[PDB]
């Protein structure tokens, strides 16, 4: 979904031009998968 100046929106990734860093960041706290501390990263 492209919505105008620069948001072509997937998932997380709603770009301006650094949406894959917005991306990225989503998705490190989703490689806790503990969730950034959510289940308090056990390890």
């Amino acid at each position: 979904k492209y919505y105008g100046n620069g948001v072509h929106c997937g998932k997380h990734s709603c770009t301006v031009d650094w949406g894959t860093a917005i991306g990225n960041i989503g998705n490190n706290a989703a490689a806790n998968w503990a969730t950034g501390g959510n289940a308090g990263w056990n390890k």
